[PDB]
């Protein structure tokens, strides 16, 4: 059961159970679904995405500043900030993309075009199919960085 992905899982010290997607990292409190079979994965997607480089970035520099020295630790408590500030309603993905990512997306608010399988890196291409329309991901490694991608189409 559950779309694919999905698992519900709880919480360590703590007891809150919530759902998890483990090939796109994203993490709900609702049930991911509420029948239809033999549905695959889309052909093709449309995302937008925020990236978020580190010193082992193959390219350890962006528009936003020339000589990124942030540790991968520290890339990834900005994502989760940047996650945070989207799942609150402070701010919107499209904004923050547009002035944080440190893609060069950011000029097209992080929006990549549609892509097919075999385009992206891996682990940026699975959870991008494993997402749904409207659905964004949790942290995504890959060789440029952390990113959180948004499903547009």
């Amino acid at each position: 059961k559950l779309p694919p992905g999905w698992e519900k899982r709880m919480s360590r010290s703590s007891g809150r159970v919530y759902y998890f997607n483990h090939i796109t990292n994203a993490a709900q409190w609702e049930r991911p679904s509420g029948g239809k079979n033999g549905q695959g994965e889309p052909a093709r997607v449309r995302c937008s995405h925020l990236l978020v480089k580190h010193s082992q970035s193959r390219r350890p520099s962006s528009w936003r500043q020339e000589k990124i020295t942030r540790t991968k630790e520290e890339a990834l408590e900005l994502i989760n900030g940047y996650i945070q500030k989207i799942k609150s309603g402070e701010e919107d993905f499209e904004s923050l993309a547009s002035q944080f990512s440190d893609c060069s997306s950011a000029k097209a608010r992080g929006d990549l075009g549609a892509f097919s399988r075999g385009q992206m890196q891996k682990p940026f291409e699975d959870a991008s199919f494993a997402l749904r329309t409207g659905e964004m991901s949790g942290p995504v490694f890959t060789d440029s960085g952390i990113h959180i991608i948004l499903r547009t189409e």
